[PDB]
């Protein structure tokens, strides 16, 4: 019995956690972000061997697939997903990369990937070594880790990044997704330690040591790019975001994109950027509360104006209008801008003003929690069009080229 060895996977959430994840499901996700960039078409001028740190899962993800399928790029990958076994489904990133090597091979594209900590050396010298190997040298690297925890490379001291405003406690609005209610919660300052561990993780720090190990040992390209991603939000985040400690720690970042730009700007005129994106759902959201929230009411905003837009639609037009092309949207830090569709000043009148109106009652008439729910399943493979839910699958799904670190 083949089934023994199959099961039916169904959402199962614990709390504000998806802790299963369709291998169908994801495969059909990253085909609809592969079809989303062949049908908007090709990016010239790109890079054509391209690192992703961070690349199994949202943005890094859409990075990825925008370098291949957009751009026609040979692309390595460094992520920190779990295989399936039997009985235990992997989680979605795990899957997502797995149809990415095969969408990739049919293509004719190269992929190769490594599942490991990224913070650590050892994992990026198994980097170096799959770039020496296969493409000699890469012509972009992209930055898009994202952990609530850091392991130092020297020193092994564990850091964990702290989500809290700085200063003065807040009050936070936001939205329990498991009893479905608004619930608004103080959060206390951070400690000074607690902002030091948040830029220790979050930071800049590990994006610079990739690049200055990838140029120690040769596999950097003459004039290679970078970017690292980020978010700044407007008013209704800045307290917890960009004014508290995880803010801090992209601070450091328009700080660090400074130095790696001198680096590579003699190389061959190469260049780096902190790149600036959208507030999209993600695994995560409920990390803050609050942003379930703020993505309901965006949704429905952004909707309704015809700008709504997720993560391959948002780095497809950084890679086509900032990375690639002739509209490279600068701003006063020398920062590459994709989310000013989100700092509308009217989406942000308009989402602050229903922020003030939601409650318990209205949720369903105020938000497009609706929408925030099944972009939440999409992620992890649930609710996708042309999947049969009812069917067995092996939840062990391997992958071809996958070093495990
Ligand atoms: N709304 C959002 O989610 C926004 C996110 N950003 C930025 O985009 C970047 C990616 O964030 P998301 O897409 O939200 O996260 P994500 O959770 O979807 O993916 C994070 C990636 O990092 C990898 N990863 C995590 N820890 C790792 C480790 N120790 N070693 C190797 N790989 C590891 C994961 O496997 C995955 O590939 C971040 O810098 C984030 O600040 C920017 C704007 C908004």
């Amino acid at each position: 019995g083949s089934h023994m060895l199959e099961m039916i996977i169904k959402p199962r959430v614990r709390g504000f956690i998806c802790v299963t994840a369709h291998p169908t499901g994801c495969e059909a996700n990253v085909k609809k972000q592969i079809d989303y960039v062949t049908t908007e078409g090709p990016i010239a001028n790109g890079p054509k061997r391209v690192l992703v740190i961070g690349a199994s899962t949202g943005y890094g993800l859409a990075a990825r697939i925008t370098a291949a399928f957009g751009c026609g790029a040979d692309t390595l990958g460094v992520f920190f997903e779990r295989p399936g076994e039997e009985g235990k489904p992997g989680t979605s990133g795990w899957y997502n990369s797995a149809a990415f090597h095969k969408f990739a091979a049919q293509k004719g594209l190269y992929a190769k990937s490594i599942n490991g900590d990224a913070f650590s050396d050892e994992i990026k010298q198994l980097t170096i070594d799959a770039i020496k190997q296969d493409l000699g040298q890469v012509d972009q690297v992209i930055y898009s880790l994202a952990s609530p925890r850091r392991t130092h490379p020297k020193t092994g001291e564990v850091f964990n990044s702290a989500l809290k405003p700085i200063g003065n406690a807040v009050n936070l609005r936001g939205l329990d997704t498991d009893k479905e209610v608004i619930k608004e919660s103080v959060l206390q300052p951070a400690t000074q330690s607690e902002i030091d561990s948040t830029v220790a993780v979050m930071g800049g720090e590990d994006w610079q040591m990739w690049i200055d190990a990838l140029l120690d040992a040769g596999v950097l390209a003459e004039g290679a790019q970078t970017t690292a991603f980020t978010y700044l939000g407007e008013k209704i985040t800045h307290d917890i975001y960009w004014n508290g400690s995880i803010g801090a720690a992209k601070k450091d970042l328009d700080q660090k994109v400074l130095a790696i730009r001198e680096s590579l700007a003699a190389h061959g005129g190469g260049d780096a950027r902190v790149s600036v994106l959208k507030a999209v759902v993600g695994q995560a959201s409920s990390a803050i509360p609050m942003m379930p929230l703020y993505l309901s009411l965006l949704f429905k905003v952004m909707k309704e104006k015809g700008t709504h837009e997720g993560c391959i639609e948002q780095v497809y037009s950084l890679y086509k209008d900032s990375l690639c092309g002739d509209s490279p949207h600068m701003d006063q830090e020398g920062r590459l801008r994709a989310d000013y569709k989100e700092l509308d000043p009217e989406v942000q009148n308009q989402v602050q003003q229903l922020w003030d109106q939601v409650t318990n009652d209205n949720i369903y008439q105020l938000t497009d929690f609706v929408g925030y729910k099944s972009e939440f399943l999409n992620l992890f493979g649930f609710g996708i069009d042309g999947v049969d839910y009812d069917a067995d699958v092996n939840p062990d799904v391997k992958i071809p080229n996958l070093i495990q670190g």
